[PDB]
């Protein structure tokens, strides 16, 4: 079923758009997800909810008190979520930044309805 | 030490005719205990916590957080301990459900004692 | 650099005389920051955090809720980082209980300026 | 005629992706649908009457008050049915819980506009 | 646990003095719980009811509608989890039809209590 | 991602039939392509910025203070460039020259409402 994302015009092809650092040539491989998955299966983060963007939204919630104190896999792993969302949710960027931005805004989007 | 639990009547009596699901033919065995002993292990959780109402009922609520992201084997260990709680609580529950029912059904006490 | 691990009067000259125990005989040792190093690693933390003050402040309030049901493991980790602590924050402590005792007394400082 | 469902984007193809519960990897199979098939029949029930979400509406309003006393087996096969029923209502589950939540949402609300 | 089944005063010695007819000296058998256990698979009926009386209670419930045009097979099985209710209960029943008398006197404990 | 550029329908489709030049007799060739990319590297300009149209705006507006005393080869990718806004757009032109009017206008359209 995971192939139904990896289409050309999908998520992996779009993916692979996305650079890891904004200067870079090289962008995210497949092999980051299924490592991020199975890092997520070490997390006891389910991965399934990964296709599922709000699951994915929530985790993002969970993990950013976490991303502070945790180890640079973890900030590569949600960067690699980050991205993974902003990509289920087909919002575009070239790299892992713009996600952040639009990440912390959809929670400013929210925190605005949050009184 | 484990040989005042082998005792007719005991916990571990009790805990061999739980159903491991509401509608579940098989039974909770010891196995369970000794795979989630392991676990709390792996998350540096003291395992002895098992043992309680006291100790289940803090486990309860240090990993009912993680449920909606877990995995099979943490919702499963979870309902052991729900159970486990159920069962030094004296409360003679058949299977999971109810076990779990009665968590939640505590809470709700809880509530009522902090309102 | 090697001068720095041989200095009269440093951190380590200091942590070699500070007891495991109140009147033990026992002292601690330099293979309990490597064990602690290793552990946050493997517990997806950044070990980099224990080299300051605030890097372990952080550590000390991520590791604070998980005491309530943590291994011994958990218990003596969160230990050593609150001895190292009072090292680097340049209490004289003279063994692990009195090491607690300062910790719990510089905790009452905020409480102090909340009105 | 069975076959024009198994097509991608029709009923094998989402039953294949839905799990058969909430948390895990086993997913729903081909197989089960001829056995869902047989089963009805060992309940006078129609199997033709699962191409129309009708038929298994009115039906799984026959069939929820037996699972209260029987069969896991019979649970199956009404969250079975209550997939079948979702696919032909294009409910997007991705397990047998949401499916649950929605059906006791489609067999209540009416009823506060039926009253 | 076998020691349950030979105990005196308990519910399978009772089960074995209570008569299978009232002017008969036949008296319940074990074998009748048995070829009731194959019944209740066959009729999709979960066998773990029979063990409580609150499940016989809820199961003599949906049987009482179907019993007026029935096969003498379920009247048997009916009036056999009858007994089984009684003896759950501790009502000292000597046969058959005082188990029946029991649940219909039961059966208005409530509606004496309706209003 | 240059290779997005080379779609049927897309900007080397449109560049091989825009005249290089007002009246052009030669149009554009995907060698001039590489080598105004890496002409861009060479001008601390990122070659992202060419796939897309504001990249290209924003690079025009820092060039032109410097339009005047440039180099052919960095007018000829000026206008190039020009024509990569112009095709990432969508606008058709078969020379440069209505680029340059779209641009004056595109600077004068950006500069109505500044006030
Ligand atoms: C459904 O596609 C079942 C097969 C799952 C394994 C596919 C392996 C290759 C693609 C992995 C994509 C992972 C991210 C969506
Ligand atoms: C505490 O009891 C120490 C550890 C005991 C190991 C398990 C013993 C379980 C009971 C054995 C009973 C054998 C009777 C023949
Ligand atoms: C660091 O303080 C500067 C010197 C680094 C070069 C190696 C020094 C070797 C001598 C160290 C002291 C004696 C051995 C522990
Ligand atoms: C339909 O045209 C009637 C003739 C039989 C078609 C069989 C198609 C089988 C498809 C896979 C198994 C489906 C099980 C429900
Ligand atoms: C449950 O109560 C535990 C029972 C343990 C065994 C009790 C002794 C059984 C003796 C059987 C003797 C042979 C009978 C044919
Ligand atoms: C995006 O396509 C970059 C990775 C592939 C590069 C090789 C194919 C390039 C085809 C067009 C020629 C280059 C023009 C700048």
């Amino acid at each position: 079923g995971a192939r139904a994302s990896v289409l050309s015009g999908g998520e992996l092809d779009k993916w692979e758009k996305i650079r890891l650092r904004p200067g870079g040539k090289k962008q995210y491989k497949l092999k980051h997800i299924v490592w991020a998955s199975r890092e997520l299966e070490r997390f006891a983060v389910n991965p399934g909810l990964l296709e599922t963007s709000e699951g994915c939204r929530q985790i993002l919630g969970q993990l950013q008190p976490s991303l502070q104190t945790g180890s640079e896999e973890l900030r590569s792993l949600y960067n690699t979520i980050a991205v993974l969302y902003c990509v289920h949710q087909r919002i575009d960027v070239k790299d892992t930044k713009e996600a952040l931005d639009k990440i912390e805004e959809e929670q400013n989007k929210s925190k605005k309805k949050a009184q």
